């Protein structure tokens, strides 16, 4: 009867325009088919991150709602034009395998560029549910309102993707998945970002874990921003091709 929903992309993803859409760093609430949901439009980032470097607040205010805001569900909304750089966080986001559902927005623009995306293969690879919109349509929006409706009462089925990061690191993150296994979000996804050396996690962690983990990061032979930048743009990479076609 009342579900909490997350808005997340990157910007210029079309994020206020499918939250004005549906409702009439923003927030508002609609009803449909007797139940109640409450919209939160999280400022445009491009990574679940935070911290010194990442300087703007509203980027941190994102990245910690995303981290431990209450969410029903989290409406990843990604550019479909620019594919390949969005799906990054939604990556991030799987890996929290939070319920979640990716609205790839701005089709009207791509029809019109000749490409076909494999919407079905591509929900096969990220092992959640796709949708297809252009949320300055007015109708596919209603429509939009009716499947996600449609989910939040089904329950979201949810497949992890299989994203690998090779043996030392998978090493050093089955070490530190132990102090996170009581958490909202997978003690995996938040092992992985302690080695990332996110600010969030880590100063959330008692005085001991933390130097735990940084321990870690100097028993890595390679760089380890470097190694999950490679991982997660091959995997990227190999989706694209295998989805999109002219
Ligand atoms: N062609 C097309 N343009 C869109 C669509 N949705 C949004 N836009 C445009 O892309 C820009 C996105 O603005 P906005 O919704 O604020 O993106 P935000 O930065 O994520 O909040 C706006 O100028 C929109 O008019 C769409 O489905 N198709
Ligand atoms: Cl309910
Ligand atoms: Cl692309």
């Amino acid at each position: 009867m009342k579900y909490q929903v997350l808005t997340v992309g990157n910007p210029n993803s079309g994020k206020t325009t499918l939250f004005n859409g549906l409702t009439g760093k923003k927030t508002g609430s609609f009803v449909h088919a007797g139940d109640e949901f409450s919209l939160t439009d999280l400022p445009g980032i491009y990574a679940l991150d935070s911290g010194n470097d990442s300087n703007s607040i509203d980027e941190s205010i994102a990245s910690r709602a995303v981290l431990t805001h209450p969410a029903d569900v989290i409406i990843n909304v990604v550019d479909a034009t620019c594919l390949e750089r969005s799906l990054y966080m939604t990556l991030q986001l799987r890996e929290l395998r939070r319920p979640m559902i990716v609205v790839l927005n701005k089709m009207d623009a791509l029809k019109r560029e000749r490409v076909h995306l494999d919407l079905k293969q591509l929900e096969a690879f990220l092992g959640c549910p796709v949708l297809a919109l252009s949320a300055t349509n007015k109708e596919q929006v209603r429509r939009f309102k009716e499947k996600l409706h449609k989910l939040l009462v089904q329950g979201i089925a949810l497949k992890q993707i299989e994203l690998h990061y090779g043996a030392e690191f998978e090493s050093l993150i089955h070490e530190l998945e132990p102090m996170f296994a009581e958490q909202a979000v997978s003690a995996r996804a938040l092992a992985i970002r302690a080695l990332e050396n996110d600010r969030l996690v880590i100063n959330g962690l008692k005085e001991a874990e933390r130097q735990n983990v940084e321990q870690r990061q100097h028993e890595c032979q390679v760089d380890i921003d470097l190694l999950v930048a490679n991982v997660r743009y091959t995997y990227l990479h190999e989706l694209c091709t295998h989805v999109r076609r002219t």
